[PDB]
């Protein structure tokens, strides 16, 4: 059971192989495992813990209470009631204990930042000349001036208003002071997005903090060598990687954080950019831009934060009722309707299921590139032509997760896939971490943009029926976003604010700077 912790084996396979308390145990932190993996908790109070044993192992509730507390006194899980900013509840917080100690690192190095001042001893030189606020409103403009004696600051804003152009204000003035800019963002076309709206060079976050087999290469014993960094997408950044990135900027030097706040939250636990917005010094634009206010998809997107559907029938924003179960078929033709795969992206909330990612696939690749005789994949085959998706890092190959590839040939059981240049031959194992592309899911999507969408949506993803997630979905189309499945569907998902994620990071972040001195 102590295979419950060493990344790949877990408790899931651990069990049905093996009533003990090493069991028991294993349950309290496989429960806290699946609080971050499920609802992306970095916490859960006792009680919640307790329950959660009781549900993945079936104990009695004083067997759970036991668990957990001998979990807790092992050291396998921490426990934590610390008054922290609000303190009241009767309940202890339990936490995985390196997710602990990652938030609290996170909000120390979060009160630091922004307790202390932007410096080479203790210089200046970062002016703001009215030729650097050129065509920015009073908001894009006050990030230069923010920036001007503070360390850490935070831009956010909807799709209408101009990241874009402020970000570019930014690295602009910042190389014009003499400063080493560094850009980035947590997905590899943001990145390059970052680039062009810039004009300037952009990397993953994972590239410009240097990553390998090894972890990291740039932290706090070897910074990354930027006098300014600029993240952008950080909705996609949970505490873990914010922590890693924000560890690696030089002392004195600033951070440019920006962000989408409205977006899906992180895949992996906390919610640091809406912390952020909340602690660090955060402009957060409201303006539209005017060819943006016109634009449907934009307009339906700020519905979806009023709890509105969207209002379909336009050209460029409009939905056609499917049924799910045999519903594929007809997306596919949707597609080949609007121009093919070259002409269109399909989106899912999910992989499984009907109009599932798999679904989905299936039909897009039997109507576009029909044949036999590929190479098996994680589902389906892999023929010459079919785009495909890489699932998790190839430390070998240095094919990051989420890169696309285009297969070149499939012959045997061997894959050959030219990822973005990379062209490189995959087989045995590395074939179970590759999936067809012609559909991606909206989470795989995020930081994503493509001229036209298709949006798949229908009470068959009632559980991913959320305003975060319709809201990314909507903000992957910049032109036209088309909905196949049933209106009903975006009414539940406009109805439904998701869950809310157990977080400590704002409230031991208040605490040190707040009531201190």
């Amino acid at each position: 059971f102590t295979l419950t912790e060493v990344e790949g084996i877990g408790f899931l396979t651990a069990d049905k192989l093996w009533d003990d308390p090493r069991r028991l145990t294993a349950a309290a932190v496989y429960a806290l495992q699946l609080a971050g993996t499920q609802a992306g908790h970095s916490f859960l109070p006792r009680s919640r813990a307790e329950k959660g044993v009781v549900h993945y192992t079936r104990v009695t509730p004083g067997q759970a209470r036991l668990a957990v507390e001998t979990a807790v006194e092992l050291g396998r899980l921490s426990e934590d009631d610390s008054p922290l900013f609000a303190a009241a509840t009767g309940e202890g917080r339990i936490y995985l204990p390196h997710v602990l100690r990652a938030e609290k690192k996170l909000a120390s190095l979060i009160r630091t930042l922004l307790a202390t001042p932007p410096a080479d001893a203790g210089n200046d030189d970062w002016a703001v000349p009215k030729k650097a606020r050129k065509g920015l409103s009073e908001e894009q403009a006050s990030v230069l001036d923010q920036l001007a004696g503070h360390r850490l600051v935070v831009l956010t804003g909807g799709p209408g208003t101009g990241k874009s152009t402020t970000t570019k204000a930014v690295a602009d003035l910042a190389e014009s002071l003499g400063l080493e800019v560094g850009l980035c963002a947590p997905t590899g076309k943001a990145a390059r997005r970052l680039g062009e709206v810039t004009g300037r060079t952009a990397s993953t976050v994972h590239r410009l903090l240097g990553y390998g087999p090894q972890g990291f290469r740039h932290n706090h014993l070897e910074p990354a060598p930027y006098d300014l960094l600029i993240v952008d997408e950080v909705s996609m950044m949970g505490d873990a990687l914010m922590l890693s990135l924000l560890a690696a900027v030089p002392p004195g030097a600033r951070v440019l954080l920006v962000g989408d706040t409205d977006q899906l939250p992180p895949v992996d636990a906390g919610l640091p950019l809406l912390a952020l917005a909340q602690a660090a010094p955060t402009i957060k634009l409201t303006q539209v831009y005017r060819q943006a206010a016109k634009n449907p998809i934009i307009q339906a997107a700020h519905g979806l934060l009023h709890g509105e559907a969207p209002a379909w029938g336009d050209k460029r924003l409009n939905l056609t009722e499917i049924e799910p179960d045999g519903g594929a078929r007809r997306v596919a033709l949707m597609v080949r309707e609007l121009g093919g795969p070259g002409a269109v992206q399909v989106l899912t909330p999910m992989r499984k299921g009907p109009l599932g990612m798999d679904h989905l696939n299936y039909h897009l690749q039997a109507l576009f590139n029909p044949g036999e005789g590929g190479v098996r994949i994680a589902e389906g085959e892999a023929r010459p032509g079919d785009t495909v998706v890489q699932t998790k890092n190839d430390y070998n190959n240095e094919i990051f997760n989420g890169t696309l590839g285009m297969v070149l040939k499939a012959e045997g059981a061997r894959l050959t896939v030219d990822f973005d240049g990379n062209v490189v031959e995959l087989t045995g194992a590395e074939l179970f971490n590759l999936q067809l592309g012609y559909a991606l899911t909206v989470h795989r999507a995020q930081g994503s943009e493509w001229g036209t969408v298709l949006g798949v949506l229908h009470e068959a993803h009632m559980p991913m029926l959320s305003r975060n997630l319709v809201y990314t979905a909507l903000t992957r189309a910049r032109d036209r976003f088309f909905s196949a499945g049933s209106a009903s569907a975006w009414q539940i998902a406009a109805a439904r604010q998701r869950e809310a994620r157990n977080t400590a990071l704002l409230e031991r972040i208040r605490a040190h700077l707040e009531h201190h001195h």
